[PDB]
């Protein structure tokens, strides 16, 4: 599932509990996919890295909701010791208050992404929704 500008996101709203799968070919993200030699390529993949450590910001989760990250995941060589995996599972105290996500954010950070495919699973059912910057809020 490897497209250029083309990235899948899981969400799974249950009860308290929402959770964020972020798989993402890494051309969107860091600018390549060439391991990190240069310095222009290290401060790429370390603008990513700490946007990716804030996913209450990228994900714009509301404050009135009481959001907080209870793991992160961040699968790929780039940010050990090419695609990337982005996992966050987050703990709303006030889980109604979570009525729309906004992906807008996500694009302006990361404005290569033209296209976010996205499977939600809430108590409803499942829901698919491609979103791009122009139509990137989906009602949870
Ligand atoms: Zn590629
Ligand atoms: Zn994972």
């Amino acid at each position: 599932k490897h497209e250029h500008g083309v990235a899948q996101l899981n969400v799974a709203l249950d009860g308290k509990t929402l959770e964020l799968e972020l798989d993402s070919p890494a051309m969107n993200l860091v600018g390549f996919e060439h391991a990190a030699s240069t310095d222009a390529d290290k401060a790429a993949v370390a603008k990513a890295r700490a946007q990716l450590e804030k996913p209450l910001e990228l994900f714009a989760l509301p404050v009135t909701a009481g959001c907080s990250v209870a793991s992160q995941e961040l699968r790929s060589p780039l940010f050990g010791d090419a695609d990337i995996h982005a996992h966050y599972q987050l703990s709303c105290e006030k889980p109604e208050l979570l009525k729309l996500l906004t992906l807008a954010e996500f694009f302006k950070r990361f404005p290569a992404t033209q296209k976010i495919q996205v499977q939600l699973i809430g108590p409803d059912g499942q829901k698919g929704a491609d979103l791009a910057p122009a139509s990137a809020e989906l009602k949870l």
